[PDB]
DNA sequence: AAGACGTGGAC
DNA sequence: GTCCAGTCT
């Protein structure tokens, strides 16, 4: 596995190559963003995108999600996919906030895991990008990035991968060195076609090396 | 704990 | 016709 100050000079040149990297799921507000990651886990932004932005013209709070029948609310999430179950946490989720918390979006993050479809990384997505509390939240290509340039062990969970990373970064930089990983591993290492020829890092990744003699 | 969930897009 | 975009039981 990579050094510590490796494993430093690698974040500091995925900011400078996504100097922008951001959120890219459409939200106006705290309700919305839960939603729209929940919906998030395992499609494309691009999809989640296409889908609320009717869906949230529709619905507006967790009493509107509730009030309709399961199978309508199927049918309006349907191209996500997995639509079965996340419309059937959607409206448990719903019914939680409204009964549990004040009828408003908990800013806790162990808070927010006891929701229906709301694991560790939906968790830290939320309280991070609408509450501004740092935070590293390991999906695809966060795990698929660290493993392939060694940031840690290939076999590692990704809570391995998640405290790795808060131990190597300040708490401060949590937040924006995520969004700066998910880019990187979005649209430069990429699970297809990584860019490793014109890879900035592909002089210390594991990875890129055993790609490139191949 | 392995296994189900799932449509849509990229090759 | 594969392979890729987390959570729950
Ligand atoms: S060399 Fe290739 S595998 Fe390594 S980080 Fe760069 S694109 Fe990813
Ligand atoms: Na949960």
């Amino acid at each position: 596995m990579l050094t510590k100050q490796q494993i430093r000079y690698c974040l500091d040149e995925m900011a400078k190559m996504f100097p922008d990297a951001h959120c890219e799921l459409v939200h106006r507000n705290p309700f919305e963003l839960l939603i729209a990651v929940v919906l998030s886990a395992q499609c494309t932004d691009a999809l989640v995108n296409k889908v609320t932005k009717r869906l949230f013209e529709k619905y507006r709070t967790p009493h509107d999600y509730i009030a309709v029948p399961l199978e309508e609310l199927e049918q309006d999430i349907r191209s996500i996919g997995l639509y079965r179950n996340k419309a059937r946490n959607i409206q448990k989720l719903c019914a939680m906030l409204i009964d549990k918390y004040n009828g408003e979006v908990p800013r806790d993050r162990d808070e927010l895991m006891k929701l229906p479809g709301v694991g560790r990384k939906t968790a830290n997505v939320v309280v991070s990008v609408a509450f501004g509390v740092p935070a590293i939240a390991v999906d695809t290509h966060v795990e698929r990035v660290s493993k392939r340039l060694g940031f840690c062990r290939w076999d590692d969970s990704v809570l391995e991968v998640e405290k790795t990373l808060m131990k190597i970064i300040p708490k401060e930089e949590w937040s924006i060195t995520h969004h700066r990983m998910i880019f990187f591993g979005r649209y430069h290492c990429k699970a297809q076609s990584p860019q490793c020829p014109s890879c900035p890092l592909l002089h210390l990744c594991r990875e890129g090396k055993k790609r490139m003699r191949k």
